[PDB]
């Protein structure tokens, strides 16, 4: 029936959300207690878990809202074809040794990254004035990084809108963001698979 | 359409997965509200706080525990079948079962549906169990924003089970009220 046939991945990306869903709720609980615990003992403490429950909340809603609808979310696949075409369209190089591709990335994980990814190379073209930008893909033992590399000049000052949000959802999703500007910009974007 | 058949397979799973969602997202929503107001609490009334913060607790426990055991089959049980079975039990317990087929719930969440079912089979299994009755009546209503089912039966209260069904019924935001006043009724009602 087709349109039947592409809920297959749906289904993934419910199961997905169901999985990540479960271990905020799980997290949120045992802050709760240790909070609890605290209480009379360290009050300012007991506040400061509570906050923390209340942003894991927060983010964990903010980061699931918007797939809910339609259950589908960016294929990395398909952002490296995009993203290849904006820097093509910017006159920057793109760089990029083809490696094993990543194997078992859940398709939450895939959104997100695909959203880093998109973000790390629409500020090379908007902020870098790179000639080149090298995007790198790995399977790394536990993990999944990507590397996006440029060789224009750094224009920030210190801070983190985009940078923000892209540590959040990897933050969300267990991973991490680096960023390197002493030579170019340098982003690192790694989260568990 | 030999493939169509069991495509439609995949679309109830996926609204039952939805609804995971869904009553997960609440119940999230739900503990970081309650966390917030334990907050505001802490130096006003830390008792109440401490209240605040344990039903937390209890809510992200019952919660995954509702969830557990449907995740991986992404199937739960159908009402319409609960209903047969309760129907075979009572008749291989010779107790008179006493149904009155009104119009059917019409919009009833598949998790919903497994949570009313699990209460209707432990309700049934308790008449058989314990009432000595000779008759146990089941109603099934849509009453407004709810699903309501009724299960009266002709014996004697004796007073797991019950806390199990409350617990459930309460993470689905419903309600459990027995009345022994004349045999047992057991009105269990859930939004919908
Ligand atoms: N690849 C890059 N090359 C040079 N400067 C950058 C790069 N990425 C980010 N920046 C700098 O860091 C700032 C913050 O990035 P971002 O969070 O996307 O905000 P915005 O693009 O809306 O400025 C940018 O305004 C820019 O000054
Ligand atoms: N339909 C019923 N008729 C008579 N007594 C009941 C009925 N349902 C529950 N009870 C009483 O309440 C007790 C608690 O029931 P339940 O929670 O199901 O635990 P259990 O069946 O394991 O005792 C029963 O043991 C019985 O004494
Ligand atoms: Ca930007
Ligand atoms: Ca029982």
């Amino acid at each position: 029936i087709a349109e039947l046939v592409k809920l297959e991945e749906r289904q993934r990306m419910a199961r997905d959300l169901v999985d990540t869903l479960g271990q905020k709720l799980s997290l949120m609980g045992l802050k709760s207690d240790l909070a609890r615990k605290l209480i009379y003992k360290d009050p300012e403490q007991a506040a400061r878990e509570l906050k923390s429950v209340q942003q894991t909340a927060r983010t964990s809603l903010n980061e699931v809202r918007k797939i809910v609808s339609s259950m589908k979310g960016i294929r990395l696949k398909d952002e490296l074809i995009n993203i290849k075409q904006i820097l093509e369209a910017a006159d920057i190089m793109f760089i990029y040794e083809e490696e094993k591709w990543p194997e078992n990335i859940s398709l939450l994980n895939e959104n997100i990254l695909s959203m880093c990814l998109k973000e790390a190379v629409t500020n090379v073209v908007k902020h870098s004035q790179a000639k080149t930008c090298r995007v790198d893909i790995q399977q790394l033992w536990k993990e999944v990084v990507i590397t996006v590399s440029d060789d224009g000049t750094f224009k920030g000052e210190e801070n983190s809108h985009g940078l923000l949000g892209m540590r959040e959802r990897l933050e969300f999703a267990n991973g991490s963001l680096h960023i390197d500007t002493e030579n170019g910009t340098k982003l690192t974007m790694a989260i568990p698979n």
